[PDB]
């Protein structure tokens, strides 16, 4: 047995995630083995995605992990996302398709709308011009999103959400007239230094879950990540709960987001953080430290994707 939560198409989805995403000079040989030790931790969440490119290797981790009887396919919830090259409507489930055909896997547990700007179809994932312009696509999202509703009713998605939505572009989906199916969730950055309250108590009103990304405070990579930024795993409150606790910042922002309600993913390819990442479930955060957690949150955005900044759907 593992924690999991319902989601608002009767599915589970655990509330601890694995992310597999890796800066490009790491090997995507390291994403193959960082999986199977996740899964032998015991996280039965895994998080990729189209445009990560691993998802050859991170497939390759779950069949092996299947076939050698350490777990069943149904105790697995695995991830993908659409990129925005495939957001037109008759590219939708051909994407997933290549995704499902990368992986080696019959499904997805969850496929989702990976950021809301879309670009020129074809092979590139970020096409640019001659000029080193990126090409931008005039896509409906709801469009995208009545195809997307058909990959779950053609069983190859069992769930069907987003990511990097705001407000104003979930009501889009909620609001659409012949709307079948909900978005189960809204992934995006949540932290202690970027604590989305707002756009949570939205989610949750809506009863949408939302998973939480670079709640360790990111990667750092640059040039996504500005080097100014604090080092959210350096907080002097977060340090000093977790000297309190015997255990690691990371524990405790961890800890943060499953109490308030978040699923919440953690990368790690070093085996012992990945072993250290699955006690979040050993130990449990007071109301007041809670509340000093709340006060952390200081507008800190790690990961604007400012790339795709222009076009009316950029989300931030
Ligand atoms: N939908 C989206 O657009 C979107 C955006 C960003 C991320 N994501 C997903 O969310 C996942 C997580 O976000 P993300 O990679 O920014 O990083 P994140 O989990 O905040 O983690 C960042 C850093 O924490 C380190 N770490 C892990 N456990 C630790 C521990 N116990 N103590 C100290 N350091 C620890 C990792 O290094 P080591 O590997 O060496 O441990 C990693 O570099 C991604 O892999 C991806 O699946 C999705
Ligand atoms: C959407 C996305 C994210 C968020 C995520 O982890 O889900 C991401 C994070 C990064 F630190 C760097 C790139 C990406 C990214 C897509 C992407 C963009 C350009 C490239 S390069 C120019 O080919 C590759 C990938």
């Amino acid at each position: 047995k593992y924690q999991c939560v319902k989601l608002n198409d009767g599915h589970f989805m655990p509330v601890l995630g694995f992310g597999t995403y890796a800066p490009a000079e790491v090997p995507k040989s390291k994403a193959l083995e960082a999986v199977k030790l996740a899964i032998e931790a015991g996280f039965h969440h895994i998080d990729s995605a189209h445009v990560y490119n691993n998802e050859e290797q991170v497939g390759l981790a779950i069949r092996s992990k299947i076939a050698d009887g350490s777990v069943k396919r149904e105790d697995i919830f695995y991830t993908s996302k659409l990129w925005s090259n495939s957001h037109r409507p008759e590219l939708v489930r051909p994407a997933l398709e290549r995704s499902l055909k990368n992986l080696q896997l019959d499904y997805v547990d969850l496929y989702l709308i990976h950021f809301p700007v879309s670009v020129k179809p074809g092979e590139e994932v970020i096409p640019k011009d001659e000029n080193g312009k990126i090409l931008f696509d005039t896509v409906d999202l709801c469009a995208t999103w009545e195809a997307m509703e058909k990959c779950k009713d053609a069983g190859l998605a069992k769930s069907i959400g987003v990511s990097n939505f705001n407000h104003r572009l979930l009501e889009m989906i909620l609001n659409k007239p012949g709307l079948k199916y909900k978005p189960v969730c809204n992934q995006v950055e949540c932290h202690p230094y970027f604590n989305q309250r707002k756009l949570l108590d939205f989610c949750k009103s809506k009863d949408i879950v939302l998973v939480a990304y670079s709640a360790l405070g990111s990667h750092r990579e640059e040039p996504w990540v500005d080097p100014n930024s604090p080092v959210l795993l350096e907080d002097p409150v977060l340090c000093a709960l977790a000297k309190k606790h015997k255990r690691t910042p990371a524990l405790i922002a961890l800890r943060y987001q499953l109490q308030r309600g978040v699923v919440v993913l953690a990368k790690s390819y070093n085996e012992q953080r990945i072993r250290q990442n699955v006690q979040v479930f050993e130990f449990q955060l007071t109301s007041e430290e809670m509340k000093a957690i709340d006060g952390l949150n200081r507008n800190v955005r790690y990961l604007t994707l400012d790339i795709f900044a222009g076009p009316p759907n950029y989300p931030f």
